[PDB]
């Protein structure tokens, strides 16, 4: 799963008030989407992956109905902000 | 801010699956509400307090219109779910 090393270096250190688009699997065209829907921080979707109880098929039918990302770009997400939370939660 | 242990507890050690009625302010008749309403576990709540962006007014009215609990409980669990942010997020 070669994610860049922002997903690394998300897992390594708090995500404190980063932007979306610093999400594994969030590039800048997506986290603009997101943040038009209310998601202006990372913090706020890492939020809707904890309502969706880790839950992948709803997790990835949400970010990709939200904004369009692929099975691809959903994937990085998944394991991104779920290794962070095991690490962090 | 007489919390209960459970409140320095909660914030002195990650919250790991522990129950909702585990988060401070939320007793066993609240966290059966939250309960029906698909927050079987407390990072699920915690998760609503990060889409909310923090918003106390939103937040204490969701919980409230939510389940019915008091403004007086509403603070405990945003402290209390704020704090574990500050700790831990």
């Amino acid at each position: 799963m070669t994610t860049s090393q922002k997903h690394r270096d998300f897992v390594a250190e708090p995500m404190g008030e980063k932007p979306v688009g610093s999400l594994a699997g969030i590039g800048e065209v997506l986290g603009k989407k997101l943040e038009e829907r209310g998601f202006d921080k990372a913090y706020v979707v890492l939020g809707q992956f904890l309502v969706l109880k880790k839950d992948e098929d709803l997790f990835r039918e949400w970010l990709k109905d939200t904004c369009g990302a692929n099975a691809k770009q959903s994937r990085d997400c998944f394991g991104c902000l779920r290794e962070w939370c095991d690490a962090f939660l």
